[PDB]
């Protein structure tokens, strides 16, 4: 876990900021091979904060979950990761108008490929949005801030708690509960976050006009260009209904055929 602070060389410039501190890339000397690094860097709770998710990152390992390369207690607390060049899923699809719905259902099963995956590590990710998807390469995402992730209990399937209103599940709001199958819900969210190139969900709603929005039945309606399956699918994800909203492993195998069915066309 614990890194040298002599091998990681930091960036003047920064890649972002926010009450937390800072994101910085750098450089840190490997076993041999240097390696390209996003760095956390925190400005009592927040080291604890940054422990806590330190720890849930040491527990995954997983081609579609941002690596942590380790920690180290220098000027400040920081955490180490590896580089998506690319950023943040939403920014880059804002910036990219031209790519293609089979590149985007690409990246979408890629995300929850990664779910599946904690999702049998009985994780519950809790802030699952278009932001915390980063883009190696246009062909390859991750999942990454694990800030708010839980361990589940052995003997439970739920975590009991701002809060990410638009992306939550209504018995998120109505009880507290957060479970993968709230993280479904969020990734339907991010499904229309992805087919809308990034534009964010619920435009110009107050979070309490959301909740009834939901509590009524109403959904987001199709994006411009979107597939029909794939906005079946964000409906599916958006079943009020827990137990009979799909888990990951569900939603994946969906996803993965009809990106198959896609690519076919394309060989067509
Ligand atoms: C290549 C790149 C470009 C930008 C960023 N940016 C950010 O990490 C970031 C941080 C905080 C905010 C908060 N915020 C303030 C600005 N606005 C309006 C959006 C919300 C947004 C983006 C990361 C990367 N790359 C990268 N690569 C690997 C890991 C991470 C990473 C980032 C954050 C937490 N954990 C890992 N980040």
């Amino acid at each position: 876990v614990y890194l040298d602070r002599k091998l990681l060389t930091l960036e003047d410039k920064e890649l972002g900021s926010g009450n937390f501190g800072t994101v910085k890339k750098g450089y840190y000397q490997m076993k041999k091979v240097v390696k390209t690094v996003a760095v956390k860097i925190l400005k009592p709770a927040l080291k604890d904060e940054l422990l806590a998710e330190a720890n849930v990152m040491q527990q995954l390992d997983n081609p579609y979950i941002v690596r942590m390369i380790g920690i180290c207690e220098a000027e400040s607390w920081m955490l180490v990761m590896e580089m998506a060049e690319l950023g943040p899923l939403n920014k880059y699809l804002q910036q990219n108008r031209h790519v293609k719905d089979k590149n985007i259902i690409e990246l979408v099963h890629q995300v929850s490929m990664g779910m599946k995956y904690l999702e049998e590590s009985n994780f519950v990710h809790r802030d699952l949005a278009a932001r915390n998807v980063l883009l190696v390469t246009q062909h390859y995402a991750k999942i990454s801030d694990f800030g708010l992730s839980k361990a589940l209990r052995a003997d439970e399937n739920y975590y009991k708690a701002k809060w990410p209103v638009k992306w939550y599940a209504p018995e998120c709001i109505n009880y507290y509960k957060f479970s993968s199958k709230s993280d479904v819900w969020s990734f339907g969210v991010l499904m229309w976050e992805a087919f809308s190139y990034g534009q964010k969900p619920y435009r110009g709603m107050k979070g309490s006009e959301v909740t009834a929005m939901l509590e009524k039945g109403e959904r987001m309606g199709c994006p411009a260009g979107c597939p029909r399956e794939m906005y079946d699918l964000m409906n599916l994800c958006w079943t009020y209904d827990v137990e009979n909203r799909p888990g990951f492993a569900a939603v994946e195998l969906r996803l993965r055929n009809y990106y198959y069915d896609v690519v076919n066309e394309g060989h067509h």
